[PDB]
Formats: C-alpha cells, structure tokens, sequence
C-alpha cells in the first residue's frame, strides 16, 4: 500500500523502552520515506500483577527482580541513566514510583483513537522516568491527558469505566502469541521483528529493507501480451 507499518510493543515502566523510542525516532529521521511510515504503539506490562503502587525504591525493586546486590542494582540504574542521557533523556530513578501501568496503557489506547497515541506514550514515559509521577493515579493520568491536548474529562471517564482495558489485554496476548517476551520490540511490515532498544542504524536498515522489498525495480517487458487472466 506504499505504507510501512511499525508496531512497537512497550511498557511505560521500562527504561529501555524510552531509550528505544528515541533510537527509533533517530532512525526515522534518517529515513527518506519517513512520511510513509505508520507507527502504532501496543501495550505490554513487565508485571501485570504489580500492586497499584509499590512504595519501595526503584533500586530495591530491581534488586529483587534480578536477585542482585543493591550496589549492582544501582550500577544498572546508573548505566540506564547514562545511556538515556545520550538520547537527550534525563532520568530520575530516585524519584520513580513503582506503579502498575495497566490504567496508563488504557490512556494510550484512548489517545490513539484521537490520533495522539505517540504523544501520550511520550508524555507517560517522561512522567514515569523523569518526573516521579504515579501513573496509576487517576488525577495524575487525567492531568497528563490534558497536557497532551486531550479531552481531560472524557479521558478520565474512559479510564474510570475501563473502556480500553480489554484492548490492552488483547495487545498483551498478541505479544505472547508472537513470542514477544521482552520490550521494546519492533515489528515492521507485519513481517520482521527487531528485539530490544537497537541502534538507529539497525532500525534504519530495517525500514530501508522493507521499503526496498515493497518497491522492486520495474521489469523490462519482452514480446507482445499473450492470453492471460486477471482479477
């Protein structure tokens, strides 16, 4: 259709996803046919059974998850912080609120129907990673929606009603069916997979490949046209 679809699975709570988003955006900016690219965000939860708000420090949450020392958990946080800084991202992990992200993914689904999925995903990533906001908190979500330019009242109502809950679950089931067990995860043209926060060069190469495959060089035609059948 001369369009390239890029489906990206991601969690708001995953620091590699925000890094991955920037790296993809860098690829996209270098891609000549970038206007033909359609980006769709899909919901993914690192921990769908996470309590509404877990009060512990992100470092301790990480140390528990990966069974490591606090010093090593910190080293890991520091690595992600340094890496993010290279993408123009200023993380503040010391302020992170370890919230269940189900309602936040629902908001992105709401936003997407208004054509603002990416701006909503972006806002929520910054709120979580940099601004110490609780993305499980309805007032907070309502505020973030407003800042994205959405109908704040209607967004809140959609959230309170659970309108997009089942769509989020379907996104997550679709990831499982695809063998997607980690994020960020990129799907291009519904055909190619790219796992993790890959370099811009890798993602640019993927876009180019798919574009090239969907635009073979014209054939040189030989002879007359003989009996054939079309649609």
């Amino acid at each position: 259709s001369e369009k390239i679809r890029v489906d990206i699975w991601s969690d708001i709570a995953c620091p590699w996803c925000y890094i991955g988003k920037r790296r993809f955006e860098s690829a996209l900016g270098q891609f000549p046919q970038r206007d033909q690219v359609e980006v769709v965000w899909h919901s993914f939860e690192l921990d769908p059974s996470a309590r509404p708000l877990n009060p512990i420090a992100m470092r301790d949450g990480l140390a528990m998850k990966y069974s490591i020392s606090p010093a090593q958990a910190q080293g890991s946080l520091d690595h992600m912080t340094q890496t993010a800084a290279q993408e123009g991202l200023e993380y503040h992990f010391d302020r992170v609120k370890l919230a269940n992200t189900f309602l936040a993914h629902q908001l992105i689904h709401y936003a997407a129907e208004q054509g603002q999925g990416d701006a909503m995903k972006e806002r929520l990533l910054r709120a979580y990673m940099s601004e110490g906001q609780n993305v499980n908190d309805l007032d907070t979500l309502q505020k973030l929606a407003a800042e994205v330019g959405l109908d704040a009242g209607a967004a809140r109502a959609a959230l309170e009603a659970g309108t997009y809950a089942q769509a989020v679950r379907y996104d997550e089931a679709q990831a499982q069916q695809l063998g997607i067990t980690g994020v960020p995860f990129f799907v291009l043209g519904g055909k190619y997979g790219v796992s993790g926060a890959q370099a811009p060069e890798t993602l640019l190469g993927a876009l180019s490949q798919v574009w090239a495959e969907q635009h073979p060089a014209p054939l040189t035609m030989l002879g007359q046209d003989a009996p054939a059948e079309g649609c």
